[PDB]
């Protein structure tokens, strides 16, 4: 008449299979499923989140008398009875685990157990506008139903530990319903673009604005050509560090990987103009691609002197006429693209 | 009558329910709970901890006669009989292990048993000022506690081996209470600075006062614009290198970052007028971005010499004042910027 | 009579050993066999894939009499009867796990229960044209069968969950058959080469290009072999990146490796003649490796200086004419080498 | 009567309690305990070892009578009787695994078994000389011993498996005892300086030698400042790199950051005057950072500009004085400071 | 009488402790082991093994009488009766997996099993010679047999699949015997020097011989230095990477660490002669390291502008002499230590 004798009682009936009398339909309840996301990675596009949750079923086996028993309620080890294993059908890598070694069986049947589930979500979002990026991920809960038997999963409230969990932002998670009567949590994810707009979109506009002005290093004082190819081997690091956290999947793919490609190949083409034109300025002609008598003699050496003078200069002006035409056109196209790319990614 | 036959006894009987007889309530007490930090993360503010207690419950059931066994106390295995689980609620991922694969039972039904409990803890730190930063983590130590059943913990002393894990260094742990009359432990963590000022502050100081004293250069000698270009790719490694290692979530995020970012503007714009202003010395205006014979004839040579000297004086004269007026300008703005960005860092 | 009674009773049996009694040969239907890549190895050439199956055999045991018991399922736990382990012979490392702890048992001995197989597959593709690559990869499906006794597996329909796991992209998985009327499962894995191309191959085409048009830079204005060596250096770079993602195994090795490594000493060789160049250009030969008065005396000096100017001109034309030839030379070479380089890559 | 009949009656039994019948004090016997370290961390200070030994203790239940049972031994399965869980206290993370799942049993109830521990010990080691360390690290062994029932352990040799993991080599093993007769294995530990000193050492050296001599470079010819800029920023790479693998903890700490830290300052006072004398040479003055006719005309000119050159000569010899100067203050402070450093790493 | 009857007959034995009736001597037949290296790694020299065999014992009292039961064969779970558990005695990590659930028994007690070995071998090869290298690998095969008892592994034939699993190539896997007895597997390990070579010696080679050819830079035309120290970084890093992948554990170490140091000790010094060598260069000694009026003045001009030109062509040309010397001599060392040490590495 004890209650750990009621305990052992209980125990020693062994009731390890489900409580299928009943049509062998079980509603099981789950109120109050509490919601977390540990990390979510962006290269492999997959969230992982813990679920803990508070299950609670009917086990009619597992009802004494209140009269011979003078009890309300007794707690038994997980292991002795049957317990469901609530699952994430969604996603890959789910794993159910009991939060304690024991759970509260009342006088009527009714048992209450919590558990934490950990599951891994291949989770889906437009990543076409990396950082300003955000889409709903689906997270799936269910039980295991087969044929005729089927056990029906209630859901009530859901709350979630909102927060951070690196460059993702996780702003809530609301109950839904699929098409055949499914349960599944919508969880809202949001990447935080203060992070990557700072350590990869503000360099990169920097350095092409660099590249820009710098067209106005004279070509034969030197310190151009040398200038512009520390730009453009830092823009390979960039493509192969950019590279290296983002999905280059198929349609709707990051456009910061096309944006930085075309940058590139803009510092590229502006590097090839200059040197070329270096050799216009040296040689005068794009070729190399292709294949009283003393007194009256100083007078002659000095004038061609200046003939030396006058063509140098006239043809370092010619080169510079070209550098000038470049420029022109170079700065208001570079402006043009970069406004524009940068439109897109933020409002298509 | 032996003493492993009375331990052969205990463990036939297979006491593996909690006492629960009286009420259901179970006073679990713990004296001297062990805490120690296995590591920290600072991206991900998580901390891994271990904590090592006795445990010590009363088990009525598990208590026998002193008349017919005449003994104090017995061992039996730790599987054999119903062992409390603890748990850290407050953090994620909890593991309670089992030191040994024995406890000791007194005659009375009092119970030793020491554990080991590895949990990961979500730390919140105010990281507004790295490496400047501390503060209390606190980590909850709990047990089931269902509706009527309630088992109460009881804690006495808490002793924390204390070390550096690290770039944090653990300082203390005492001992609190919550609001619903709960244990939980108050972990004090401080970041050792002498790290983080060593390798990313100081390089950062003196590449910007590099910059500074860079204006020294001659423009038309050279060696200036290149010298710039080196010192802010630079910085747009530091700021991958240090967004790399800090978790940028949103208010009181670390200023470095913007410090960071601040910087590499400034350098940025140094090099761009300087860029400027070396076309203004080489051509004398900015206009480039807008769209007896023979012995009088060798002193007109002479003379147009000596006029071209001048006027290569004169246009390097007005761009070297445009040049001192911006750099009394820009190191004055950059010192009294540098001394405010620090000083908000280490008293704000 | 009860349902619940009925499972207990099965339970009860302890039928823990295989159905063997027709002949030790058990037919196991697997109908609708789910694929799932998770991740694939580039470098080690190993395929990750989750299997989610649903297992359906017969156990004449387990089956009950619809006239005293008047249901037609019923539930039991996995570990109370027998369940057949489904294997991947062909990869290492293969683990299954069951679904859930329940499976369904009819009336007449049918068993349904769904399994999940998580294998690591040594993965064989021709890698010869990275990143243009694309194989077939059988993964084998087995039970265990010894001697006499054999479980012939029955497989109907595979459906795949297709999509890229990174580098890689799934396309089908088809179901065939092996010799000794083994089932396999075919798996169609290609390479995205949108990230490969953008990341290495278009930056190498680039610096190559750049570093024909190097040649434009003369000589003595200097900024030229300074120029050339950071592109070396940065194929430098570029061979320890590309071999820390390739398998150089044997034949059919990535023909990348070798582009770059031939590129390397191409740009090296174009290097080391610039140099000699130049000294050639500031000496004159290739020996450094090799072991009435008063006006008539300033028209001695202007002379003497005006021969100074015309020796220097004449040697700096002799060496721009080896520079000349050279780039006709090498240009021609290098598009050459470049166009079936990579013609070789695409149609080979 | 026979050996596994005799081997089943002792499997019956089922005597999974301790032998403490007497006194409750069971002496373990462990002789011949292997020691191997798997690996040594250095940021970390945590070191990995295993532990295989041959346990050996007396159980008295489990010994039968050599008349009725004609055999002297027996082997059982280990989970079939009573086995002590060896521990390491000193350490985290103390996992115990058997070595075989047999063990062998005498008639007169001596039982022999062989188990296998890995720990993680927390390492305190000097680190103040990187790579010049060394220290011995303990190991403590213990039993599970509570209240009266204690269960001491003997230990009699111990042999290690000495060996280099990596940076760290072990150099032996031996067997100590503690305050309170407890157990301990002295592990010592050494680091081989060849691989720290060539790759971090010897270039701070050479790279601080050649700054040293990087005066030599004239201040008008150009190729110092950028030269000297690209030393102090291999400098931020060197400490960024030393701080990776390095545990700045405290008092003791290795002083090889504080001189990387010392040099960077060096090198940049270095570059920082030979600017400001750069300035000096061409500007002539510290002000920047401050707030017969025909016949007759040509003497004036020549004259002038023999004047000129004869300014730039006085104004590029001014500040070679200031910079022979400090070149001969600088060498033999960096060179006393060198070899001062130095000496405090190797004897201090 | 039926087969699974009998199977429930055999599991009800509860047959758990080993055949030890005929002297305690158990033969395990072990016929066809197959081995397969999963991973290797250079920097701790652990390589990663696989091995699938099939265990075949005798259990005499798994043996039925073929009257009663009129059947051949049959299969049990491995868990209901006795499995040996075969050991990697040489190397760490040993796991023993069973492939299958199932194990078949034959009428006379011969069982049949198949199971998966992974275990970490501490593999010792002479790396001196890196990339040219290998050496055979011991991997032992052991089963517990602990003094009178003693169960004797019987080997049969060993199959490996051989193929490289990274930098390492399986060339076979050879069964030999040891001094006791002791059967083990020589594994060959040979590693594919076609990337290391292309990644590290190449590079390598080719910058020594920029570095030699370098020397053709006049000293007074610039971008000499530069070039010899970004040479100088560039090897800094190499031997960085270097040692990032390399045991440098004592005696028989990889050379190429000390060739690649010995490469950078040489650059350096030829970046310091070439330092002194300008300032000689510039200055005309090393001692900054150590402590008719009208008509006829114009003549005295020209003459010292004529002087001045000659002491700077003899200043030039002194250092230019010297220059040459070192040249030579240094680029003949160069190639012979070069050849030396290349020599050494491919046959000593
Ligand atoms: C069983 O009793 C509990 C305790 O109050 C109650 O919450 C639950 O609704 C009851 N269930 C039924 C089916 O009566
Ligand atoms: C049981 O006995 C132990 C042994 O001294 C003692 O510490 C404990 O307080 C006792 N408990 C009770 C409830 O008597
Ligand atoms: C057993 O019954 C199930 C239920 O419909 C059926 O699908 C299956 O084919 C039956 N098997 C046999 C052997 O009758
Ligand atoms: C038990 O027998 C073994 C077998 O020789 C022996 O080594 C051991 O010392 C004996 N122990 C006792 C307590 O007699
Ligand atoms: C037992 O029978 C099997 C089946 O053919 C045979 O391979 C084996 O050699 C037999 N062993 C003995 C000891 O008779």
């Amino acid at each position: 008449t004890t209650r750990r004798c009621l305990a052992q009682m209980l125990i020693d009936m062994e009731m390890l299979s489900m409580p299928q009398d009943e049509n062998c339909t079980l509603p099981i309840y789950v109120p109050f499923i509490e919601y977390q996301t540990l990390s979510v990675n962006t290269k492999s596009l997959r969230l992982n989140s813990r679920l803990r949750a508070i299950v609670k079923w009917t086990d009619p086996q597992l009802a004494w008398d209140t009269s011979v028993y003078p009890y309300d309620a007794v707690m038994l080890p997980v292991d002795k009875i049957w317990t469901p294993v609530l699952q994430v059908k969604n996603g890959i890598s789910t794993n159910m685990k009991h939060d304690a070694n024991d759970l509260l069986v009342y006088s009527n049947g009714t048992v209450n157990h919590e558990v934490q589930i950990n599951a891994e979500i291949n989770c889906e979002v437009n990543l076409f506008n990396y950082p300003f990026a955000g889409d709903e991920c689906p997270v799936a809960i269910e039980t295991f139903s087969s044929g005729e038997c089927v056990t029906t999963l209630i859901l009530d409230q859901v709350r979630s530990l909102d927060g951070s969990t690196g460059d993702w932002q996780t702003t809530y998670a609301r109950l839904k319903k699929q098409r055949e009567d499914r349960n599944f949590i919508a969880v809202g994810l949001k990447i935080n673009y203060s992070s990557p707009l700072m350590t990869l979109l503000l360099p990169t506009v920097l350095i092409v604005l660099a590249d820009f002005v710098s067209f106005a290093l004279p070509l034969h004082g030197g310190g151009r050509n040398g200038f512009k190819v520390t730009l453009v081997l830092s823009f390979v690091m960039f493509l192969n560090l950019l590279n290296s956290q983002l999905p280059g999947n198929g349609d709707c793919s990051p456009i910061i990987r096309i944006h930085f490609c075309i940058c590139l190949v803009l510092l590229v083409l502006s590097m090839l103009v200059s040197m070329v034109l270096t050799r216009l300025a040296h040689d005068g002609s794009l070729a190399f691609f292709s294949p009283v008598q003393m007194l009256r003699k100083v007078v002659t050496f000095l004038q061609r002197l200046d003939d030396q003078k006058n063509q140098n200069e006239r043809k370092h002006a010619f080169a510079d006429k070209l550098d000038k035409i470049f420029f022109l056109f170079y700065v208001i196209l570079g402006l043009i693209y970069m406004c524009v790319m940068l439109g897109i990614m933020v409002a298509y």
